[PDB]
């Protein structure tokens, strides 16, 4: 029937067409014929002025606000005339026209991606708004050119989807900045710009470590409650509860070591809660774990090897062994006495002894075997002159300080007959009663000797001699056992000369005898 | 000194060495002379028999018992003998055997592993002891052969530091959820003795994987007028994880519309959507709704799906329309073929229940008749006469189409306006009287009477008179009229006189009567 086209938002006033002459009525016939138009919408947007009978816009068009998003817009106009009635319909397409940018929700969004987010994994992003229709309305977005980050659109309606190309990480790049722009393929172009501001979380995927995977302490032997070993130290590129770790002992210790050693959960230092011996243990290797506070929390191993110095701290025991308690007299250098052990508790320097013994005895010392001793007679000896030694023997322990251990060993000569029965000096003479009784002690002769026991007994006895042969009588008679001198004849008148002879018991029995005269002839 | 060398833990009564020749002594000084032989730790491992004068072992010799373990060992036996006192110092060298097989910890060692552990990592493992000293001892380790792992063993010593498993290729606990691995540690000694470790490692659950759906996109269709509580659709995640790294709650995104979430609601275990609001296709057509899942796992990942849910237009509203351009007046000579007055018929709903079909009474010479689009204009046809027809009432019915159908009328009141096209008529021509002989002056003699079919001005009785012959010969005009009445009066004591009745309309039509007295007295 009849159609017009008009451009969205024009000029006040703009022409339209010319639906007077178009109609086939001039202006003569409308001026008095009551001229109505009405309209759908606002029905005011446009206006016939009848002064040169033309139609024209009197107010802006905004073609979004009455028809939308829709393809097709049009206004349908109905015109009615009176005297005589009649009605025209006429309907108005609006055009339009690229007046409409694109346009995001919002200007700057930030988004939170996790870093252990693997790839192929896309994300949601709200597209921009267009009011416009057609060729003018937004269809292609443009992604700023990025290293971890593709953009991907679904050819139809569906939301946008961000897609990681490469993997991110927290420590490397801690934020990420993109820029999104959407253009429209109208005249004029149009920008739509979205900066995005993403931050990367930061995920515990980084293990707990050590600077070497073992550590070597020297520790002495007799170290105090609470010494300090050594502070371990842990290295994490995490962030905050992730970034920290917390040291402990590894599950598979022994009972022992953890009885002597412990550690500071928070501080990772090692301190000594037990006695700890040289003797008992020369060294202590102690696994060690650390572990941080994330969930999917990581462990960090690492051995520390302590060593123990030995300290000088025990004395030299030593043991006498093989007792002999005599010792001949005659015995010729060379001679072993007794036996001695030494042992030393401690090693190396502090563990090495040297033994000596008195240097005023005649005894020397020497080893044959290791730290065993063997005492070894030299010089000659008599029993007379020193009856028994008390050696002292002194064992030192080397080292500083150095240490001493002693031991008392009480030895004794054994007697050797090598000495003789003597007399207090030859001659002895005395002079008998002349009426003497049978029976009668006359004197007494007496000895004596420097050994002892057997060696030492005196035994007295007589010679025969050739007055005896002279027959007068056995004469006196002596007892061995007192030395006593009896007589059993009254003395007559018609020199005694006779020799007492004492010796002693040894095996290699020695004697010596005395000449003792009496004379009477009264 | 002295060296005898003897193995260790040997049979008894073995023979070692002749001590007593060796040490240049006769038996028959050994036999009387007290012959000892004493020696630190036991003491009672070797003895000397005198009949022969010989040595040999008294008791088990266990060497890892007296040396430990220490690279050599020795025992100090001391030879005394009396008169005279005589010592002698003789080492016996125990020589080690393989006895002692390499030994673990522990036979059966469990480990746990992480999922997400990279490469290159290691794990400490003990190493297996051994009492045995020297070339029998164990340096070399042997790992079962395995696709993930390898082993690592440090080069400078042994129990220096735990060897470790090193992980060549990374695990994954749905692929392979335990491992089983033997450990053998093999000694350099004859005959070879082997020391064993079953380890059993078991792979953790690590929520790598994220929850994902069938499709991300679902379409559904939904009516317009459900009630409130309705079940929409529901929603399906898929996640590879393990228990609560497994399952998923679902829930809107953060960037849902508020009218969006006004109109939809989802439980957030079994993840079905349902509508709590009435949903308008005016309001609204069509909604599009963004869809987030998230795990239990501290790691959590999250799965996103779009639901497009579709209103179908029900007819719920009747069909609005507007009676336009009211008038009042019509003419009788209106022509066949014009409009009389204007309808507007508008529907808010759209597509089958949105198309309008209007109609009028069957039987009236009026016609419905549309030019352009749902703009219907209503046509009068045919003739009308107001004297026949006084007024119309049209009844126009619209009926919405669709099931069910909508209807909406409407009464319009329409009335016919007069014009005169008819004349007035008398009763029946012609009248005639007789006046009274002896009449008096200014006397009413008749009252004549006319009507009409036409009304208001058009249906007025005028009576008036002709001039007529008799009139014109000026004897008198007769009778006097009153126009507004008829009356006719005589004023004194063959007359024949046409009373003609006009219109008082301007287009005044008029028709005569002809009215005749007789007086001859
Ligand atoms: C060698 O030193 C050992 C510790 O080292 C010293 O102490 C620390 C604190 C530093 O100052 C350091 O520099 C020192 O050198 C020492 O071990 C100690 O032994 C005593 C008893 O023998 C313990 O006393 C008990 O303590 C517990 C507390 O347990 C703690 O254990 C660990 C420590 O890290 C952690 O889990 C906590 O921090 C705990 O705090 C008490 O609970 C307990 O009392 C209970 O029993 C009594 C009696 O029934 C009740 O009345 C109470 O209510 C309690 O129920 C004891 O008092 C002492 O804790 C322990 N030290 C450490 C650090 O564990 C060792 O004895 C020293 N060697 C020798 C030979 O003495
Ligand atoms: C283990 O040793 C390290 C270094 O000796 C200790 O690290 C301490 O804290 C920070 C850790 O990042 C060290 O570096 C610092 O980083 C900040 C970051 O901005 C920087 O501003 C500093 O200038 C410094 O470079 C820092 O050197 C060190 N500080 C102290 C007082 O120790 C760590 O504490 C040790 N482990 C334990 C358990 O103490
Ligand atoms: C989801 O649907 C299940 C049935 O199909 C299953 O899920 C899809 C994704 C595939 O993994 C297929 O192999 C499965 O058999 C139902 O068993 C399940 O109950 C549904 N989910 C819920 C939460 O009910
Ligand atoms: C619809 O009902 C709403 C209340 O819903 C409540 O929660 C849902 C999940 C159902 O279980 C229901 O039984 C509960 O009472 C009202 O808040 C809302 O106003 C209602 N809308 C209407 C009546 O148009
Ligand atoms: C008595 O002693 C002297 C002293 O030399 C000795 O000559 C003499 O032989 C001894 N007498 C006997 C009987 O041996
Ligand atoms: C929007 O589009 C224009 C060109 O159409 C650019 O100049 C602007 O920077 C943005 O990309
Ligand atoms: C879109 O993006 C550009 C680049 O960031 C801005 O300059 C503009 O103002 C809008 O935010
Ligand atoms: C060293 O000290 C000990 C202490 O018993 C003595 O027995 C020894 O004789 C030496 O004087
Ligand atoms: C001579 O001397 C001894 C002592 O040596 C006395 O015992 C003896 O009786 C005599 O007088
Ligand atoms: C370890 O290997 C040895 C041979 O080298 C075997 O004899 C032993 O039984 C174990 O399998
Ligand atoms: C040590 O390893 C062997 C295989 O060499 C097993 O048979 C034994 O049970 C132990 O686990
Ligand atoms: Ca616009
Ligand atoms: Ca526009
Ligand atoms: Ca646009
Ligand atoms: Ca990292
Ligand atoms: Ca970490
Ligand atoms: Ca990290
Ligand atoms: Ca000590
Ligand atoms: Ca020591
Ligand atoms: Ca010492
Ligand atoms: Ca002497
Ligand atoms: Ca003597
Ligand atoms: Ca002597
Ligand atoms: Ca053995
Ligand atoms: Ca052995
Ligand atoms: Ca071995
Ligand atoms: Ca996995
Ligand atoms: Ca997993
Ligand atoms: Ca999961
Ligand atoms: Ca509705
Ligand atoms: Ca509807
Ligand atoms: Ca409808
Ligand atoms: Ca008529
Ligand atoms: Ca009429
Ligand atoms: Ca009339």
């Amino acid at each position: 029937q009849l159609h017009y086209s008009v451009p969205e938002e024009a000029k006040h006033g703009t022409f339209v067409g010319r639906i007077a002459q178009d109609l086939g009525l001039e202006l003569t016939e409308l001026v008095p014929r009551l001229f109505r138009v009405a309209s759908k919408d606002r029905g005011d947007l446009l206006e016939v002025n009848l002064q040169n009978g033309i139609l024209f816009v009197n107010s802006r068009i905004d073609r979004e606000e009455l028809c939308g998003r829709s393809a097709e817009c049009s206004i349908h106009l109905e015109v009615i005339v009176d005297r005589p009635l009649q009605v025209f319909h006429v309907e108005v397409e609006v055009k339009d026209i690229n007046d409409n940018p694109p346009m995001f929700p919002a200007t700057q969004k930030a988004l939170f991606i996790l870093e252990s987010r693997l790839l192929d994994s896309r994300f949601p992003l709200e597209g921009a708004s267009d009011a416009d229709v057609g060729s003018n309305a937004l269809l292609t977005y443009r992604l700023s050119t990025n290293e971890h980050f593709s953009l991907d659109v679904p050819p139809n309606v569906k939301p946008l989807g961000l897609v990681l190309r490469k993997p991110l990480d927290r420590e490397e790049a801690a934020e990420i900045r993109l820029l999104l722009t959407a253009t429209d393929g109208g005249k004029p172009e149009l920008t739509g710009t979205v900066q995005l501001l993403i931050t990367v979380l930061d995920v515990n995927d980084n293990a707990p470590v050590f600077d070497r995977s073992l550590y070597t302490v020297k520790l002495p032997e007799n170290v105090p409650n609470g010494t300090l070993v050594i502070k371990v130290n842990a290295s994490d590129l995490d962030e905050g509860v992730n970034g920290d770790v917390m040291y402990s002992f590894s599950s598979d210790v022994s009972s022992d070591i953890k009885s002597k050693f412990h550690m500071d959960t928070v501080s990772g230092e090692i301190t000594v809660i037990g006695i700890i011996d040289f003797e008992e243990s020369k060294a202590y290797k102690i696994p060690l774990e650390a572990r941080d506070k994330g969930f999917p929390q990581l462990p960090g191993h690492c051995t520390i090897l302590v060593e123990v110095v030995d300290a000088n701290d025990n004395a030299p025991q030593l043991t006498v062994s093989s007792l002999s308690l005599p010792v001949s007299e005659d015995s010729q250098p060379g001679r072993v006495v007794t036996l001695i052990s030494v042992f030393d508790r401690d090693s190396g320097a502090n563990g090495q002894v040297t033994c000596s013994l008195t240097p005023h005895i005649p005894f020397k010392l020497v080893s044959t075997f290791k730290n065993y001793y063997s005492l070894v007679l030299d010089s000659a000896l008599d029993r007379e002159t020193i009856a028994n030694y008390d050696v002292i023997v002194t064992a030192r322990d080397g080292g500083s300080p150095s240490l001493w251990a002693t031991a008392s060993v009480s030895v004794e000569v054994a007697d050797v007959n090598d000495n003789a029965p003597l007399f207090a000096q030859p001659e002895y003479t005395v002079f008998v009663k002349e009426n003497n009784p049978p029976g009668a002690h006359i004197f007494t002769v007496s000895a004596m000797d420097a050994d002892a026991q057997e060696n030492a007994l005196v035994s007295y006895s007589l010679v025969e001699r050739r007055v005896g042969e002279r027959l007068l009588s056995s004469y006196v008679s002596v007892h061995a056992e007192s030395g006593k001198v009896f007589a059993l004849q009254p003395l007559d008148h018609e020199l005694l000369q006779f020799q007492v002879s004492a010796r002693d018991a040894g095996v290699p029995a020695l004697g010596s005898n005395v000449t003792l005269q009496v004379f009477v002839l009264d």
